[PDB]
């Protein structure tokens, strides 16, 4: 009954996908294509048969710029069109970080950014770039697309976990963020497929965690020793968690979910 | 010496550049591949071409309804084929000229109706209302990170040809009232060939490609009358599209003998069918 075509399996959620896939017991498959070219695309699905498709490919000199355009949005909208065609779901990984801060949604306000919004940082090339791909994608009726932030994990060794980053800064700034508990909200998002949940959802957890309160737990939890100092351009904010948590009440706050996910799992 | 590979012979650039093609002497294809990479990159080793050229959409208005279906191919075509076209050309050292719209831009605070102060290259398109104003927008900012890309900004497209239903002039010929706006309009007759020149120079980054200076709808159905039919009749409105003029500057520094709109109008569209 499920089946799952998968690309990006040289990268995180990727990865994480399969292994989810298997302890789920859930018949998967890593899309050999490329996301480059339609070609490869129809051929993965004609050939694999899925049910739903999951999208974790992705996430600036000219070649990069260039190269990230080619992946996507061609790519991503290549997969798009044809899951659409074929009437697939297509679950697609994304960006939060095309947001920030701002006169209707001050820091500090709990007033988050909502699904409906219009980015308002779009600045940046891959600001500008994610969110055309995101108001593009809205026209396709089978596409989820959800808005990750920086993705935190129970695995510390990885380089591209966020508390690892900022348990490494020099010094950090105090802010806080919307943040996407990947152990927690992985799970979800397979879920998201099974019910055809399609539009756009911001996918971090409710509430919001600044470093000072990461590095904290991260001292108590994992390094009694560690020590860092503070500041006496990149994306901060707040996402709206409604959407999200009307579907799945379960849904964790950051800081609780932080605890069980990540820390107590690490603890020392 | 040259070779053209164009796309889009179903449509109206498309269809009259492979006709300056014949009569230049310059060899050129249209391309069998659907904007499918391996579909391009197959007539690209197969032509051999020295330059692209995609009119593969659209000549002007366009054009029907904005259902999700007709959204999407849209953006099958003009956004990721598009710039599936650019990045293999880009990759393989060719010139690209991308026909594209001038319609995503409108009378502001800054460029005011009137002032003959007018939209530049680099200015950032102000209209993106509609979904195909903003998705062209897209594209076109997209082209930017292509330095083989060539975009030329293409408005109200005009020809000699006064029986085509695409032709500008023939549209509101053929109406009832009529809104009279001064805009920035393309004659085809005159900029096509420039812009088998533009290629040629190896030209490249955005270009606004309307003929200098503005005509509302009015001086043209006026023209019309004197040139074509004197029996001719319209009214006007007492009570959206897009209305704009676009700088020629950086066209005319490059192409010192384009003309004006009206002089345009009078030597290449109605003097020789009077
Ligand atoms: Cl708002
Ligand atoms: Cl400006
Ligand atoms: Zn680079
Ligand atoms: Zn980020
Ligand atoms: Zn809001
Ligand atoms: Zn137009
Ligand atoms: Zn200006
Ligand atoms: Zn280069």
């Amino acid at each position: 009954s499920f089946n799952f075509l998968i690309y990006g399996k040289t990268g995180w959620i990727g990865g994480l996908l399969g292994k989810l896939c298997e302890a789920q017991g859930i018949t998967y498959t890593y899309g050999s294509g490329r996301l480059q070219d339609r070609q490869s695309i129809v051929a993965d699905i004609e050939s694999v048969k899925p049910s739903h498709v999951f999208n974790a490919a992705g996430v600036w000199c000219e070649s990069h710029k260039v190269e990230t355009i080619r992946t996507n949005v061609a790519g991503t909208l290549t997969l798009a069109d044809i899951c659409r065609e074929k009437g697939l779901v297509l679950i697609n990984y994304a960006t939060g970080c095309i947001f920030e801060y701002d006169s209707g949604h001050p820091l500090g306000s709990g007033i988050g950014f909502k699904e409906e919004d219009t980015p308002n940082f779009t600045g940046s090339f891959y600001s500008k770039t994610k969110a055309m791909v995101e108001e593009l994608l809205k026209n396709y009726e089978n596409v989820c697309t959800l808005r990750v932030r920086m993705p935190i994990s129970s695995d510390l060794t990885n380089p591209r976990n966020f508390i690892t980053k900022i348990a490494r800064y020099e010094k950090v700034v105090d802010i806080p963020n919307s943040m996407t508990i990947l152990d927690e909200l992985l799970p979800i998002s397979i879920e998201m497929a099974k019910r055809n949940l399609t539009g756009i959802y911001n996918f971090t957890n409710p509430g919001v965690v600044s470093h000072n309160e990461i590095l904290e737990m991260y001292r108590d939890y994992i390094d009694p020793s560690f020590t860092w100092k503070n500041f006496t351009p990149r994306s901060n904010n707040e996402l709206d968690a409604t959407k999200l948590k009307t579907e799945f009440p379960e849904l964790m706050s950051i800081k609780e979910s932080l605890i069980k996910f990540v820390f107590e799992p690490n603890k020392k």
